[PDB]
């Protein structure tokens, strides 16, 4: 039976990795990891391919988009004949074409961007609940959206549900891969991940630059998955390493000079996404809080305590 | 017309990259570059996807293999339904499914490994001529084979035909990407690219390790293509940089500690692949030379002058 053989083949490939090279490697915890991918664009496509090669069985894509004419060359699950079709379900179907016994599903769902007025209070209210449900349902959340403002709601919700989160963000010629965390590490929002004073091309990071160098998404996707697999391994006593090596908080890569930097950031007290007051506010008010924060980001800064900080500065 | 639109879409995406961010970027020289991929495995699949995103129009795959049951999860042009089919032509057909007006073709052809007796003097003689023809026909040669011994013949031939060559080689958790060159840089064979004293996992480099960490091939493929695109750009006066940044000779990446190293090596006088005596020998004797070198690698060392070096050492 060909299908059974294709199954036995991939688990076997992975077990030979373990016994030939890394006997301490825990492969089951990788296979049984339920993965949610927020974004079925270039990152979602490459991340999913890396995950299935590592034997991940359950992957869920979330995307509200449609396959465009320019998409297939950059986004590695789509063909020319797919143009027009809904992305998420297509992505899932494409995975099952590679590996038929995958538990891959697509959900067509929008993620509200902070700083934008709501278009349909009710529709997006539903979508909000639905998003929270998917996040609670899964084990690892990959945030693979095109901009900072689509990152906020899923970050908050992932923190609320205590899920490990892995962000990837692209600029023209550099990328960021970071984990938020299950001395706390701190999320994408805790600190400026890029300074107003840095390079012009570095400021394209997470601004839906549609014109990144093709290689950026490939590098970022594979590091993100390699970071996940290492992270799932037990840590060594007195060491931030596992059988697979390091588990950095953040990885920044640059194509122009072929470099990679690792760095770490503590959780910030007035973070708009993970600060205790923002949690407290969400826990007390729910969607009513979220809705106000979404349409009025400055409200978020009153809650976080960031405004009171900015005001004690002004007062000097 | 959908197809014409899909065409206009990708050239347009690339032109917006140029004018939004890098006005000096030469896109035509990338598009018109005839690319030969030696290997339609994991590297060939990922390299081709990166190339077409950069607008490369003509790609030729060369592989003697067949799609196996374990292949599709790691090798990104194949589906489960393709299992059994010949790889190279399948790879070409898969590219055209992504982007129909691609000039993509597959050639089923074996590359003889140095150190191995010939199985069919005549058949492989043909294949040798055919390989030389393909190399002369193309502009950039990517060496994406599974081991050192399959690298030798194409290296030699690429040097003979004065083609830019880009090698990628994988180990369990590290990779090497290098260009041979059009003070000469020196090829893959000029120096030990890994020492007998180094790590056990580092010695898996280019030994057809079938159990590399999935991310290794993704990283290596994208760097190799990003190296090619930069390399095709005019260099700045008094600087080893272009509009796209650096053009290192060699890039070594390591997953266990998420690092990348750049390094450079001069051409070696007694290289088995690029030394003047080996060139002279090939130019004088042709296939008769190649055949003897293939079955008897030690003959190669007499020719290169490497043996006389080893003997003056012994004599001390
Ligand atoms: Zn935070
Ligand atoms: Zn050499």
């Amino acid at each position: 039976d060909p299908l059974k053989i294709a199954d036995q083949s991939v688990d076997l490939n992975l077990k030979l990795m373990k016994w030939r090279i890394l006997p301490d490697l825990n492969l089951d915890i990788i296979k049984n990891t339920k993965v949610l991918l927020l974004g079925a664009g270039t990152l979602g496509c490459y991340v999913s391919r890396a995950l299935i090669a590592w034997g991940v069985r359950k992957i869920t894509f979330v995307d509200n988009g449609t396959v465009s004419y320019s998409n297939p060359v950059r986004q590695a699950l789509y063909n020319f004949e797919d143009c027009g079709k809904p992305k998420a379900e297509l992505a899932a179907a494409s995975l099952k074409r590679i590996f038929p016994l995958m538990d891959a599903t697509g959900v067509k769902l929008s993620i509200p961007m902070i700083g934008h007025k709501l278009v349909n209070e009710e529709a997006q209210h539903k979508d909000f609940d639905r998003l929270r449900a998917l996040i609670k349902e899964h084990d690892i959340i990959f945030l693979l959206v095109d901009s900072r403002e689509s990152r906020w709601l899923p970050s908050l919700l992932s923190n609320i549900e205590n899920k490990t989160v892995i962000n990837a963000a692209l600029g023209f010629d550099s990328y960021l891969v970071m984990r938020h965390g299950n001395k706390q590490l701190g999320c994408y929002f805790c600190h400026d991940v890029v300074a107003p004073t840095d390079s012009l091309t570095d400021r394209t990071l997470d601004q839906m630059c549609t014109v990144t160098r093709p290689g950026v998404a490939m590098m970022a996707s594979s590091l993100a998955v390699e970071l996940m697999t290492s992270l799932l391994q037990t840590k060594y006593s007195g060491s931030e390493t596992t059988v697979l090596g390091d588990i950095p908080h953040q990885i920044r890569g640059f194509l122009h000079n072929f470099s990679i930097l690792k760095l770490e950031t503590p959780a910030y007290e007035h973070c708009p996404a993970c600060s205790p007051k923002v949690i407290e506010a969400f826990t007390d008010l729910g969607w009513e809080f979220v809705k106000k924060a979404l349409e009025h980001p400055l409200y978020l800064e009153e809650i976080s305590g960031l405004s009171v900080i900015k005001q004690e500065v002004e007062r000097l």
